[PDB]
């Protein structure tokens, strides 16, 4: 029920593989993003649609095509060993002869006999003795089950023998640059997040607001979210989505909506339970088309006002100007401290009201944090590089409000953009010119 096809490609393991090994055997990325290890311990238990988000299940994904339960892997220089179920490990079987092969691939099947399987455990432990013994993990993963309770009951035990480090930067170097497949993937993504906000979303909003509808943003939000299991919509002509495999579409995330005065611009907001206020909106949206992610995101004046208006189209040309800093080579805080040079230029009196960074990288992972683009950042943008790019003001107090009116806004815009020799491909862009995004009573 639900069986479905999957399709091991041998090639892009090997090609990815390679270019994992490439890099760690490097001195320089072997020593600082890999921090000496001579092997790179990842496990992955039982599904757990709670985080979606692993350095660990992105490593299946990116290596895999797909997210394989209740398995180990572990990475050496010269061999990759997978440990699985046999009916896994026999469609991974493919991987292990193949003519244009990066490592030996170790393949090693879990059968039905607990003491075997603990032999097999035990194999794990002996390569990683036969080495310098420093194992690189990825700190940050969390895992749970049968099968990691069986791991844990054997490694930690022994554990201490070896010297446990974060390899985490050496994955996400690999990750950050995304090839022709992975950019396909992130467009069409980017195709349906758009798709939903232009159409979907801006008409809800507009005919409640207009029709005074009383609805709580996590209604609404539920609403939207609920949209998936439509699939009716998706072939809404109008949404040129027409290639878009629906099977392989899931959200990012629970979509984002705001008004009435209470703001969040991080993408950790949590849609509260109050009504909708026809003031100022925003809203957060992205879909995982294929495993990788995209992002999108919206203002929308209700009546705005002359500063309303003026704010929201320095913000328009500030996330502009931030395009065209986004280019190979860019050092990644540069471009952060040059938009707040812009702002100390033009509009110093809304520094205190500034965004503390401007996203991060995108792909399988919703968020590439090695690319979170801060002051601080020292890394360099690159050809085929995919960033989440938020911009924004927070707790913009309005000057005179009668008592009807919410005292303080916000201002929000966010796009998925790839990296290229030039000038970015922004994907997700859609109209937002303030005449664009602003609805005036009365039908203006």
């Amino acid at each position: 029920g639900a069986m479905a096809e999957y399709e091991i490609d041998e090639i892009t393991f090997h090609k990815r593989l390679g270019i994992l090994l490439t890099s760690w055997k490097n001195e320089e990325d072997g020593k600082t993003l890999f921090q000496d290890c001579d092997s790179i311990l990842v496990t992955v238990g039982a599904h757990d649609d709670t985080n979606p988000y692993q350095k660990s299940t992105a490593l299946h994904t990116w290596l895999l095509g797909y997210e394989f339960p209740s398995t180990l892997i572990l990475l050496e220089k010269h061999r990759i060993t997978i440990l699985t179920s046999v009916n896994k490990a026999n469609m991974l079987t493919k991987l292990a002869e193949t003519k244009g092969a990066a490592a030996d691939v170790n393949i090693l099947k879990r059968t039905k006999d607990a003491e075997e399987n603990k032999k097999l455990f035990e194999k794990i432990i002996e390569y990683i003795r036969a080495t310098n013994k420093k194992v690189g993990v990825f700190p940050k993963d969390k895992t749970q089950g049968k099968f990691i309770n069986e791991w844990d009951s054997i490694f930690e035990p022994v554990k201490s023998e070896f010297n446990l480090v974060d390899a985490s930067l050496g994955l996400a170097k690999c990750l950050a640059i995304k090839d022709e497949q992975e950019l396909a993937n992130i467009k069409g993504a980017s195709r349906v997040s758009v798709a939903v906000m232009s159409k979907y979303f801006v008409d809800e909003l507009s005919t409640y607001i207009d029709q005074g509808k009383k609805i709580t943003h996590s209604k609404f939000s539920d609403q939207m979210e609920s949209l998936i299991d439509n699939e009716a919509f998706f072939q809404t002509k109008s949404l040129k989505l027409g290639d878009i495999d629906l099977d392989q579409l899931e959200w990012c995330y629970t979509p984002i909506i705001q008004s009435g005065g209470s703001y969040d611009l991080k993408p950790s907001a949590i849609t509260d339970d109050r009504n909708l206020h026809g003031d100022v909106v925003l809203c957060s949206l992205g879909f995982r088309y294929k495993s990788y992610c995209s992002n999108v995101g919206r203002t929308y004046l209700f009546d705005p006002d002359s500063e309303q208006q003026k704010n929201y189209s320095f913000l328009v040309a500030l996330q502009k100007k931030l395009f065209e800093y986004c280019r190979d080579g860019a050092v990644i805080g540069d471009i952060y401290t040059k938009i707040l040079g812009l702002i100390r230029a033009k509009r110093p009196d809304l520094e205190p009201n500034f965004v503390r960074n401007l996203g991060a990288g995108i792909g399988i992972e919703f968020r590439e944090s090695s690319l979170l683009v801060n002051a601080k950042n020292p890394r360099v943008l690159q050809a085929g590089m995919t960033l989440n790019l938020s911009i924004g003001f927070g707790n913009l107090i309005n000057p005179h409000p009668k008592n009807s009116q919410s005292k303080e806004y916000a201002l929000l815009l966010i796009d998925t953009i790839q990296i290229t020799r030039s000038d970015p491909i922004v994907f997700t862009d859609s109209p937002k010119a303030q005449g664009d995004i602003s609805y005036f009573f009365g039908e203006d």
